[PDB]
């Protein structure tokens, strides 16, 4: 039995139920949240976590509730996205490859927004440029589509004015590029602004004056 | 007791006798011995642990370290702007399939979730680890190549556009037990083989020729999800054949007026697009009555 794409609000109220039983008489969070009464399928905590944060957004966005709770976040087909980037770009099959032609092609352009449309990120990419937040989006499934491992990475860097600037690159391991068992955070460096605005080479981040973790992922702001 | 940190050859040593077990006994070992010849191990995973530190003052510091402490691993930590992700690349997957192994290895029994990533952050449950991996040698098998994602949730079809397309066919319907009544005036049923069809050519089928039951549980799973149900779809077999039992799907629903979500699943109420087309049995039977047994859940 495939786990669940998406389950029932009737499904992820019964799943709270039973969390809250498991709480009640153990005292603590069990580790794993059966999906269905009876076994079968499980989610772990920390996903049965990102569930509620969806039906909260949702709610809150809508003010109804959703008829469908997603257990991964929906996305478009991985197929499709390496093939319109492949559209736009041209042919690539690594990302030493990719990373060359975003240098070649693409723009960097700031603008808090951060809604990303691929169709529409796309041409804006290739035009008036895009930003990191939606960069990072973009190219990390059509990276992972490619076979890479990815993980986006909140960072501080100093640039060459000796500023700092919140900034998220993506961390790559596989094939050709670093050794998946190294701490992520020695994974390399894949930073659409290195490519698109000050010219650094692949594995290296857009500012060379510093770097400091901030934190794994993209911050939604609520 | 035991030894708090070694020195940097001493350490060194460990490691070139931990790399030649490995290359000797395609493995890696359990425990690794402070001297060749020697009383004291250092459990693997501490000594893993060693190693990182090691690696990581070397980038950081251009040189080696003059003592490498001895310390067991450290909890995971969480990472809450990162979510379970709907797939993994097969870079990643191979790596959560290597700590999973190492975890077994070194446990003697299986981890109750996977993290994705070595350290923390979003894990998936033991459960889903196991189907990942069932669908992954599956494709190995299928195709004769390793995939480059392996789905931690596999794509079902988004609900709103299912329960549009579905209400341009049949009209306005907002509960399982009126959908099933509109289907058992409107809809036919065909017996092929053609593992799925489901695309739009589906419904137009569905009031022309006819569909199958497959197909049909494909079509009225994300429709009936879509109106605030929950749904399983069951593989049973049903006493039917010359008489001597047919294999068979249909859908176990909860929710509304329907089963209690809480019974488990095989008690809910049976939707079967075949009762409803073909054999004329009402809302909550099979399409067979001398019925037979579960199979299991979920198209095969």
């Amino acid at each position: 039995e495939n786990t669940p794409e998406y389950v029932s609000i009737t499904q992820f109220k019964d799943m709270l139920s039973r969390y809250n039983r498991f709480k009640e008489v153990n005292g603590r969070e069990p580790r794993v949240v059966f999906i269905y009464s009876g076994g079968g399928p499980s989610v772990s905590l920390e996903t049965f976590k990102d569930m509620c944060k969806r039906y909260n957004q949702f709610l809150e966005e809508n003010r109804r509730e959703p008829r469908i709770v997603y257990v991964t976040p929906p996305e478009p087909p991985v197929p499709e996205e390496v093939r319109e980037m492949r559209r736009v770009l041209g042919e690539f099959k690594t990302a030493t490859q990719l990373y060359t032609l975003v240098s070649r092609r693409c723009k960097y352009k700031f603008y808090y927004n951060d809604q990303t449309p691929n169709r529409e990120a796309l041409k804006k990419m290739v035009t008036d440029g895009i930003n990191c937040t939606d960069a990072c989006q973009l190219f990390k499934p059509v990276i992972e589509g490619l076979g890479y491992s990815v993980r986006i990475e909140h960072v501080k860097v100093r640039c060459n004015d000796n500023k700092w600037y919140g900034h998220y690159f993506l961390r790559v391991a596989g094939k050709e590029l670093a050794s998946v068992s190294l701490p992520s955070e020695r994974w390399t460096v894949w930073d659409y602004v290195s490519a698109t605005k000050t010219g650094r080479p692949l594995g290296a981040p857009c500012c060379s004056r510093g770097i400091q973790h901030l934190g794994w992922g993209i911050v939604s702001p609520k």
